[PDB]
């Protein structure tokens, strides 16, 4: 896997357009050494396919697959606010939950 | 090492720029055989390369103005035709063609 972060800040039905548009997807960390490796490329809080929209506190990557490793920062996931079914890793490796509406960075993976 | 990654869409050069600059990353240029045959592997259809002759006629340069070296032109080209073609495409046999910078095509991006 090679992970690429945007410079500008969309919303995730833009971010998942950028990826795609190169054949790739927004990265999602399977273990720790990938978490470490999108929290480097991107510069500020990113985007990560990620997101319980189907069902919630069901989180699933953007092909339906469950995950299985994961990184909440403390007190995450916790569908604040109307909800949050995104997800964003934060600059200290950590992940929130957030709404997809919302505008963020990007990383793209791509193999 | 270098990674190529092709577009979906087709675009003109300046769309093509945006695009793989938005993920820091350049429009491609091979630097030899062994490249262009990696660009050749990605790109289905016909793509833009990141060269062109805007500066001055004739002389190409890569999109950061630098001369290139490597070149692979189809038989008959660089032509210019019409008014004028100074942006640079890899056709699907790997040979290169200029093209209206205007044009569409698809894109392959670079990353290092
Ligand atoms: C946040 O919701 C959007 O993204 C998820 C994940 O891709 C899709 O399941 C859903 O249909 C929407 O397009
Ligand atoms: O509210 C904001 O902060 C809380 C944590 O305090 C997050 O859970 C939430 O997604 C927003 O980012
Ligand atoms: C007629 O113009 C087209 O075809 C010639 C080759 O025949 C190319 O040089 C040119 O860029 C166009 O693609
Ligand atoms: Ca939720
Ligand atoms: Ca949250
Ligand atoms: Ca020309
Ligand atoms: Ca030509
Ligand atoms: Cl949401």
């Amino acid at each position: 896997k090679y992970f690429m972060s945007s410079v500008r800040r969309m919303p995730l039905n833009r971010a998942k357009a950028l990826c795609s548009e190169l054949q790739g997807t927004v990265a999602t960390p399977r273990n720790a050494e990938e978490n470490r490796a999108i929290q480097n490329v991107a510069k500020d809080v990113a985007f990560l396919g990620i997101t319980d929209q189907r069902t919630e506190n069901v989180f699933e990557d953007l092909t339906g697959n469950r995950v299985r490793y994961t990184n909440w920062n403390e007190g995450e996931p916790n569908n604040v606010g109307s909800g949050e079914n995104c997800v964003v890793l934060l600059t200290n490796g950590k992940w929130n939950d957030v709404p997809c509406s919302d505008s963020f960075l990007v990383v793209c993976e791509f193999s």
